[PDB]
């Protein structure tokens, strides 16, 4: 399997996003382009199902697995308080079988399929928020927000509130500024300080899909032949929502 570590000791900015690229650089096909754009498209699926990523701090490392066809969240491994490596799994993922190709580190008995889905309201009703409304966009995003819920993690006693916060930043923090520009770039502008989120994060990390079939069927050299609304106003040049991915819908038109 592929890995590829973000070192969260005294990170820059610089570092995080050539951390962004080298995900971006795995997963995409650079033969596709849709809608007339330059915008990197996720390639077709293969027999390399897998990408590993590691968050390295000083007391250890927490991984995270996503899948390389669509960047979608599949399982994290850490070790619990008695040193003990532990992976945590999203069955309609990935199986037990192919779970000890990705974190090797961890025998069959210590794996553990997690009773929610992977959906973000899931994910969210299990991490408890009671703020606000109730969702991921009221904990913020950050680099120094990812460090504190990855060490809530590593090398503790399992609690599911913080496994599901430590997920729902994690994934925000690869998977959807891999995708979202707009979002790396509000990690970047302030780096490396917790910060709040917005409507237009949460409105593009609903709509990947939506924006990738328009691109795809419904563009012309980076115009689109009509005004589409993702929730902050009227887009018509594919160059205002900041693509950094698309998802894979086959040979361009």
């Amino acid at each position: 399997v592929t890995s590829i570590t973000l070192d969260l000791v005294n990170p820059t900015a610089g570092q995080y996003s050539s951390f962004v690229d080298k995900i971006r650089n795995n997963v995409k096909d650079p033969n596709l382009k849709y809608g007339g754009t330059d915008i990197a498209v996720i390639g077709p699926p293969s027999k390399e199902k897998f990408l590993r990523i590691n968050f390295q701090s000083s007391r250890g490392t927490v991984s995270l697995g996503l899948k390389r066809d669509n960047l979608y969240v599949v399982a994290y491994l850490a070790m619990d308080n008695t040193n003990v490596n532990r992976a945590y799994y999203f069955k309609s993922e990935i199986t037990s079988a192919e779970l000890t190709a990705l974190f090797p580190e961890a025998t069959t008995a210590n794996q553990k399929a997690l009773e929610y889905t992977e959906d973000y309201q899931s994910i969210e009703k299990n991490a408890q928020i009671t703020q606000g409304d109730k969702s991921r966009k009221e904990l913020g995003l950050g680099i120094d927000l990812l460090l504190t819920f990855m060490e809530a993690v590593n090398k503790k006693a399992r609690v599911v509130k913080n496994e599901a916060r430590f997920l729902l930043i994690a994934i925000q923090m690869t998977a959807e500024v891999a995708r979202f520009r707009y979002i790396q770039n509000l990690v970047t502008k302030n780096f490396p300080n917790k910060f709040d989120s917005d409507n237009k994060v949460i409105q593009f990390e609903v709509s990947w899909r939506k924006i990738s079939t328009a691109i795809y069927g419904d563009a012309k050299n980076g115009v689109f032949n009509k005004d589409y609304d993702f929730g902050f106003g009227k887009v018509r040049q594919v160059k205002d929502l900041q693509m950094g991915l698309l998802m894979y819908l086959g040979k361009p038109k």
